[PDB]
């Protein structure tokens, strides 16, 4: 409409490709801006690597209390939470919280060992109908964003089917679906991406990501005041290999789609 | 010096008055701006009630379990959390994690009447030294935030040198201190505040808060890659009722006070 406008507007105004679905659950609209097009996942992949180790849990009942020794040479880049932890043990609920509340990256390399590899979470992204996802490295090289590599890359219009399955859906048994989302809306890193886009009223989980070529990333379940769930999905790269985060872009990308 | 003078340049820009006071632990040195002058706390002033139910635990020994009922009537204006709970009940663990981590105004309300109305929590922080600080209303008026009144205000120095000692300080038992700064560290409102202002390395828990006449705070206890915790308060508030919130402001302080 206008919003078309608008976000080819953000776009050229930032020097980036951005790429946008929000899908609206009162009567399943959509928004699109580059949704077919592949982007760096970044951290945001740490969402369906948590529901793959969820999704465990519903035939291995005790899984997410299984404690998982956290080594000196596990340590990564940004470990936040498994510092506290090296040569000591975090249950595999507590790495997941770590994963998506604070983006330890530590604590994601633990789940994808527990799915078997990046191949694992892809398979748990295929068995719930996202043909799309790939994960094909651990921490921190999932995160290089390089223009034309397929790795580690999904769509916005997949990644928010596959949000929508997984918080609002049927992907997830009840009882994970409710662990999943109550995760997502303990975040810590959100404020100043889709949520900073969005009235102050309104109830946001999400989980950000970013990497090279100044990728930044916010994917969201969002409940607004007095209305049925949105799912938005924002994906932002840059052309330079150094180039600054932009969660500003995401913000206004937000505003933009929920002001109708 | 460099600092003074680019804080008067930010601030001369910014359409408001600036407030900042941060001390770095590692040689206990300050930095001050209008760091005597009064600020309205806004939801800043959360910290020190769920620190003075904190205090309460330490002598009451299963507190944090207690049940509070949460009526219709209890709702104010932003309750993401209470309004779940409406005809239930609450744990004060439960409602000290829905006042800081979310900024839930029903969340505060309980603790501000578990500690015998606003000034209790004033009477906690006289308690640990802290002379400076009142709070004097329930929310949401407590918020008004109206140029000249000395209502739920508190000035920069006197909320740094409070937050050390409640998270780095002897203010607390040590369960109580931890319980705290695990509380902060969870945050899900301040990535666009100090946070913002800060490398993406250093480990944050803070406390945002805004209201009327654009006020736009946060107050931090911050953990810098390789160095010894700093205690950082930025105020902000404008001329306008209606402004508009500025945490880009608090984020550009964080930046000039850490730059070196
Ligand atoms: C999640 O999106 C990944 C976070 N890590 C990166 C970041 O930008 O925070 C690095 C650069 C630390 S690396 O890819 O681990
Ligand atoms: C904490 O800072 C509380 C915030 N409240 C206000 C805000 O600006 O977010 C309102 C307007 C929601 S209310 O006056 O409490």
């Amino acid at each position: 409409a206008d919003v078309q406008q608008k976000l080819a507007e953000l776009e050229r105004q930032s020097g980036g490709r951005l790429g946008v679905a929000l899908i609206n659950t009162a009567d399943n609209s959509q928004i699109l801006y580059r949704a077919d097009e592949r982007f760096p996942m970044c951290s945001t992949s740490k969402v369906m690597a948590a529901a793959a180790v969820l999704k465990q849990s519903e035939t291995q009942k005790q899984l997410l209390n299984q404690p998982v020794e956290i080594k000196p040479a596990d340590l990564v880049n940004y470990n936040p939470i498994a510092e506290k932890h090296v040569n000591g043990t975090m249950t595999l609920a507590e790495l997941s919280a770590a994963a998506l509340q604070y983006s330890d990256n530590t604590a994601m390399n633990k789940l994808i060992a527990q799915l078997g590899g990046p191949g694992g979470v892809t398979a748990f992204a295929r068995a719930i109908g996202d043909e799309t996802f790939r994960l094909d490295r651990t921490e921190p090289t999932l995160n290089t964003a390089i223009p034309g590599d397929p790795r580690d890359t999904t769509t916005p219009r997949a990644m928010a089917q596959t949000l929508r399955q997984l918080t609002l859906g049927h992907a997830l048994g009840e009882t994970q679906r409710a662990q999943l989302v109550t995760w997502l809306k303990g975040n810590t890193t959100g404020a100043a991406s889709i949520r900073a886009g969005l009235p102050a009223s309104w109830v946001v989980g999400d989980k950000t990501g970013s990497g090279g070529y100044g990728t930044t990333n916010d994917i969201a379940v969002i409940w607004p005041k007095d209305r049925a769930p949105l799912i938005l999905v924002t994906y932002f790269t840059q052309p330079q290999p150094k180039a600054e985060s932009r969660r500003d872009v995401l913000a206004s990308a937000a505003k933009i789609v929920t002001d109708g």
